[PDB]
């Protein structure tokens, strides 16, 4: 019934040999603006903040500059039109927020190192897995018999973003599923709840919902299942990479990072993964190999979304009277401050890396974000180029130096208290949306299948008409309610309550949903 | 310089006055530096694009997924992206429109990093294509699945990075591991058959590559490729079209002419590749692929080389005969086969938008053909469009930047921009040698014919920092630290005019390092 409005017409944008005159150019740019403006005002289906008027006014002035943050953020280098001083300020802010040790100091192994991304969190997840692959496999670091010792195995839940399947293929890192099928075909330690067979699952199971299966579950990793699987491979001598989702793509779930770490640390200690000798080369002499001591596990937090708000929710949880708000759900401790005792290695700082997207919670006009780790994990760069004047420590070559300005401007405009208010309002509006959807089910006598993981800023429900989906940029996911069986398909959409989503917007969507031909049946 | 104290972000935020003071300091710094940058291959002038496109900064634009389907994230510019890709497809003699049913048609996408993303993607695509991974769904020999990478010593550092990321083996690594005593090349310094770390570039007056043009040695490449091709390995070759330090153009046409007979001899034009086995019986499923992949790293040069070649083809029509010949390099390069058929030789091209065009952030293009596309790493529901790209979320502002640029200039205007830069690079070289004679000092000026960069002796740190001169140290005899020389270069981009060069030259003539030159 509803109108998403006209798409852009390719004929208006065709670029001829002779160029376009000023009138045709302006007509085309006006068409783009009219399209983008309509869509941005109605987007509620993706985890991307849409309002940034203040930053546009503040930062339009920088568009004439070909800014390039080429090389490591902690040295200018030769390309002087760079914003690395701003980039370091942004990195410092998040280092504090995530309880990392600051300042960055190459002589302090425990201090943070990180950089701003030129893609989105895909770059941060790729970098994390590259960094972890090399660290766990014995490649040389920056700072000074078991056949599986150099064969890391990757673990993550079924709710993990597709960037990991991509990163694993790019980097040649083997998942527990691939290694299971290849080397350990009949030894899967988990029983499949559908078939009762010991078949290796493709990802670590997520927690079950009312169905007994993960499709209607919260989207959080099953800690028990993870621990069983990690023990299996750790006992075989494999080092371990674990990715944990802090604000998962479809359900906005938060893996219980503290619970995972508590449950895995004894496994790591039992199997000699807290501190182990690693050979990182050899030379022709009576003696040969070079050895150093490393951990044999790497825990990465994919906070693409959640690393931007979770610190603020946790601040309120710590001082609910001070912020005038008690969050309804507990968000897990997840950051560089998470430290656990051991039987005989002292306290262990559990997380090795975090990724976050700037175009998610904060909002940006293009993809950006942060990768952060510690100095002690940095890998020797792939080469030493004289011509950038700064080391090649990043995934990108040339880097977006406008993104530091975007995030700096944002962060400068809000206090911690203001940031707590933004996550509070989103949490409360997500709860409101869930309430209104069930009230709609009762008023109209229709099924909407609404679902919201406690503490998530997204609510899922039955997919409406294609036109409504297109108007409001609703993201879609199909599930089979019984894995394998194509007849059990349900189509869901979700709404992400970002800081640019307010009550009026949700009420306008809900009014259209109540008259939608698919919803009504 | 910028003081970090002005940019520290307190828990409580900054007020409007502190915020504006800091942003003004950034602007004053960037503006001074942008107006004097001449040492990097980055166009610094886009005032028109800022006026046209600042209006879009309020939008969180995202070109999530493949460019040729919209997907669910509606604030996207994929219509514009496709117009830009169509323009470069035509410019590079690719087949358009993109059509998933036409194996010969182009496929490509706009990059969210710079050309690093395009080179990484190229090598990923090649690795998987050459190793027998499944291709995208349309609408004996122990080395068959072990591709070997070849590129010159002037290749950008993104390749060393990409090789390490992707686990692709270079000819040097494979040579050392499998064929340690069989190197077919003799080292010109030592006389030993030691595997070189990259394919040699052409020698200069020294007899060594440090003062050479920066172009790959086609003979040496052919010898190396034949060696591995004869062993049964498939082959990836990267060729530099506007190299990082010397601005050299590998002779793509000469390389292709020299390699095709090698590929024909060793069964690399059409070969059966096993891509798994049948679900029931473990029996090799097969399709026919080429066993080579030629990539052109045109980060810089793919943006101007088409226009110079336009003028070379019609010099009276454009009023300019380019002094240097730039090689045919693009998707239109087709050679006759032994049987009097035709083979299209180039598989992929990368270009950066922040180089010749100019942009406010890194961007660019990767382009290949439909016949080379690999099946996406997975098929999720929630972006709408297939995951066919290196990035996930993609910069949809960059399409607007390049569309705006391309719409403003005719082919003739673009020919004028490369003409002016070629002529100013020649002027700079003339002025530097005149300065040597006037002052009685050696500046070691060097310009590869047809390059838009000139190299010379590193001046003072103060001048280097003022003009953002990029630096390179070379050893004039490999492995001897006593033969080190420090060079800088100047890149004559469209934002570099005569007045700017004359101002630089005036400072160089009074520079203490230049005047103090032993
Ligand atoms: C379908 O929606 C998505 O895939 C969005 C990107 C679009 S909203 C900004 N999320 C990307 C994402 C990513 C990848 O981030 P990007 O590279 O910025 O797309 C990594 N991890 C998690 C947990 C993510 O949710
Ligand atoms: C010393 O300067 C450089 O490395 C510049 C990037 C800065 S100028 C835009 N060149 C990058 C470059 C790259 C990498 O491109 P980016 O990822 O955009 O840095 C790839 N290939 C060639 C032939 C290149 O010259």
């Amino acid at each position: 019934a509803v109108d998403p409005g006209p798409e852009l017409d390719g004929g208006d944008f065709a670029l001829p040999e002779g160029g376009l005159d000023d009138d045709r150019r302006l007509r085309a740019l006006d068409a783009v603006d009219e399209y983008l403006t309509r869509k941005r005002k109605h987007l509620v289906g993706y985890q991307a903040t849409q309002d940034m008027q203040g930053t546009a006014l503040d930062l339009a002035r920088f568009m004439p500059n070909n800014i390039n943050n080429l090389g490591d953020p902690f040295q200018s280098g030769g390309y002087k039109p760079n914003t690395k001083v701003v980039e370091r300020a942004v990195l410092d802010y998040y280092a504090k927020l995530w309880h990392a040790e600051r300042p960055h100091d190459p002589a302090d192994p425990e201090s943070y190192w990180g950089y701003m991304l030129s893609m989105g969190s895909t770059e941060g997840n790729m970098y994390a897995l590259w960094n972890a692959r090399d660290y766990l496999s014995g490649k040389a670091l920056i700072q000074p018999r078991n056949p599986n010792a150099h064969h890391p195995v990757a673990f993550y839940s079924e709710d993990t973003h597709y960037s990991f399947a991509k990163a694993v293929a790019v980097l040649g890192v083997e998942t527990f599923h691939a290694v299971g099928l290849e080397k350990y075909a009949d030894e899967c330690p988990l029983v499949d709840p559908v078939t009762g067979l010991r078949t290796w699952p493709t990802e670590v199971p997520s927690r079950p919902g009312p169905s007994g299966l993960s499709w209607d579950g919260p989207g959080e990793i099953d800690v028990d299942a993870l621990a069983v699987l990690v023990e299996f491979f750790a006992a075989k001598g494999h080092p371990v990479f674990v990715n944990l989702n802090l604000g998962s793509t479809f359900k906005g779930a938060h893996d219980d990072v503290r619970a995972v770490c508590e449950r895995l640390l004894p496994i790591f200690e039992r199997h000699g993964l807290v501190q182990r000798e690693v050979v990182y080369g050899s030379c022709p002499q009576t003696g040969r190999p070079l050895v150093d001591v490393r951990r044999g596990f790497w825990i990465h937090v994919d906070g693409a979304l959640g690393a931007g708000y979770a610190p603020f929710l946790r601040l309120a949880a710590e001082d609910p009277e001070g912020y005038g708000w008690t969050p309804e759900a507990e968000l897990p401790e997840f950051d560089f401050g998470l430290r656990l005792p051991t039987a005989g290695h002292g306290e262990v700082d559990m997380v090795s890396s975090i990724a976050m997207s700037g175009h998610k919670w904060a909002g940006a006009p293009w993809p950006c974000g942060i990768y952060m780790t510690k100095v002690k994990y940095q890998i020797s760069p792939p080469s030493q180029p004289d011509y950038i004047g700064a080391p090649d420590t990043t995934f990108a070559g040339s880097r977006n130096g406008f993104s530091p300005l975007i995030l700096w401007d944002h962060l400068s405009r809000y206090s911690y208290r203001d940031q707590v208010e933004r996550i509070r309002e989103a949490q409360e509006l997500a709860a409101y949306l869930e309430r209104r959807l069930t009230a709609m089910e009762r008023e109209l006598g229709v099924e909407l299948w609404p679902a919201r993981t406690p503490g998530a800023v997204t609510v899922r429900f039955r997919k409406p008409s294609a036109e409504l989906v297109a108007k409001w940029s609703l993201s879609s996911q199909d599930v089979l309610m019984v894995p394998g069986d194509e007849t059990t398909r349900r189509s869901y959409v979700h709404v992400f309550v970002m800081p640019s989503v307010d009550r009026a917007k949700l009420d306008a969507l809900l009014a259209e949903l109540a008259e939608d031909p698919v919803i009504l049946g």
